[PDB]
Formats: C-alpha cells, sequence, structure tokens
C-alpha cells in the first residue's frame, strides 16, 4: 500500500488472476450507471474508489486508487481481520485448498484471522506492530485476548472503540443478511480508531476472490457473528 498525495492510497494489483479480479470487483461496484441497491449500499462499507491508476511513464504498472481510510485519524490504531470459514475460492484446486487451509487451519472453526495490527501506546509515544504470525498463532482458547490486544493503549482497554466496532460490523452484517449475489473469500475488515471517544472506521477490503453467487455468504456471516461475539465478550473485561 502506497500513500498517494491526496488522503488516498494506491494498492498495486496482485499478480493475475488476483489483481485483475480485484480491479473487476471495484469496477462493478462503483460503475457510474449502477442502480443496483445492493451494490449502492455496499459502497458505504468500502474505501471510496477513484479508478485504476498507473504512473505517467508506466502504463504496465497497475494500481487501484482508493480512499485512505486512516486519513481523519491523528494516531490511527489499525487492525486487519480476514473474514470467513474458507480463504480458498470455489475454483481452487486440491493443492490450493491445502495451501490456504494450511496457512491457518482454524479458519473454519473461528471464521476470522487477524492479519496484523498497529497499536499506538500513549505511555511510550510509539507503535506496537503485530505481523501475520500473531493472528495465525491464535486458538479458540486465546482469540479473545488476542483481539483484546488491539484495544489496549497506554492506560485502559478501549471499550468505547470495541462497542463502536461492534455497531459498525452489525451494519456490514445487515448488508450480508440482505444480499445473495456475491460471496467473498479471503476478504478483510480494516478497523481503525484514534489512539492519541467512540470514533471508529470499519471498512471491507481485499477483493481478489469475490464471486457471483445465488446464496447467502454463510462463511462470511459466521465470521462476522463470531467476531461480534468475541468483541461483545471483551466488553465484560
Ligand atoms: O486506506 C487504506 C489504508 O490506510 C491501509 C493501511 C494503512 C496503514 C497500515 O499500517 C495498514 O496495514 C493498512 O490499507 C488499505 C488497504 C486496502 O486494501 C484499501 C485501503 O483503502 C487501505
Amino acid at each position: 500500500i502506497l500513500q498517494h498525495p491526496d488522503g488516498t492510497v494506491l494498492k498495486q494489483l496482485q499478480p493475475p488472476p488476483r489483481g485483475p479480479r480485484e480491479l473487476e470487483f471495484y469496477n462493478m461496484v462503483y460503475a457510474a450507471d449502477c442502480f443496483d441497491g445492493v451494490l449502492l449500499e455496499l459502497r458505504k462499507y468500502l474505501p471510496k474508489y477513484y479508478g485504476i491508476w498507473s504512473p505517467p511513464t508506466a502504463p504496465n504498472d497497475l494500481y487501484l486508487k482508493l480512499e485512505d481510510v486512516t486519513h481523519k485519524f491523528n494516531k490511527p490504531c489499525i487492525m486487519d481481520v480476514k473474514i470467513g470459514q474458507k480463504s480458498y475460492d470455489p475454483f481452487a484446486s486440491s493443492e490450493k485448498i491445502q495451501q490456504q487451509v494450511s496457512k491457518y487451519p482454524l479458519m473454519e472453526e473461528i471464521g476470522f484471522l487477524v492479519l496484523g495490527m498497529r497499536v499506538y501506546h500513549v505511555h511510550s509515544d510509539s507503535y506496537e506492530t503485530e505481523n501475520q504470525h500473531y493472528g495465525r498463532s491464535l486458538t479458540k482458547e486465546t482469540i479473545k485476548d488476542g483481539v483484546s490486544r488491539f484495544f489496549h493503549n497506554g492506560y485502559c482497554l478501549r471499550k468505547d472503540a470495541v462497542a463502536a466496532s461492534i455497531q459498525k460490523i452489525e451494519k456490514i452484517l445487515q448488508w450480508f443478511e440482505n444480499q445473495k449475489q456475491l460471496n467473498f473469500y479471503a476478504s478483510s475488515l480494516l478497523f481503525v480508531y484514534e489512539g492519541s471517544g467512540g470514533e471508529v472506521e470499519v471498512r471491507m477490503i481485499d477483493f481478489a476472490h469475490v464471486f457471483p453467487s445465488n446464496t447467502i455468504d454463510e462463511g462470511y456471516v459466521y465470521g462476522l457473528k463470531h467476531l461480534i461475539s468475541v468483541l461483545r465478550s471483551i466488553l465484560d473485561n
């Protein structure tokens, strides 16, 4: 992710077929002539999309120009959570299924995976960062405390940010409860709160494996609900 001079970011297209599929998704959702109510509502939960972008001298080098969802924050605390029971898509080969499940074999049970976090600490005026191996090490026994860490600043557990996150996720859940046209695999939620009350951003990202469907995205719904349940239990701390 590159931070373009505008309060925007540039996300470089992943290699094919993943990057092209993500481009296609953003193009479908943000089509100027789109009046599908489902897709118009979905726009609220994505970064705003400004189209494909390439450097002036490098039309080969493809990016998505996207809203910087952290722009309104001073000291943003950011967590990326992959959502769903399966991180492989409906056309994955046996090898690919195994590759994806082996990255985190608890995906079916938990329904989400923390990809990373960056937490501002007041006491030290510095960031603690957790990488991909952090969330991949979390089990049913440790997922609550693992998620809790995101909301620990210098002095307190940020239950305000926890409650706001639940409230924002519930709107996304409601969108999923009311559509049967898209299924999302290996997609994520980006959580942002202010680390420097109740002010949170939750946006859906990572759309290289979104497929047309005729069913409720049940794995995504499972994950959102379990994530809501974990966050809710954290409010009892
Ligand atoms: O707006 C975005 C953003 O700010 C970040 C970001 C910033 C700082 C971090 O430390 C981090 O992990 C992610 O990622 C993104 C990823 C997307 O796919 C789309 C986006 O719009 C953003």
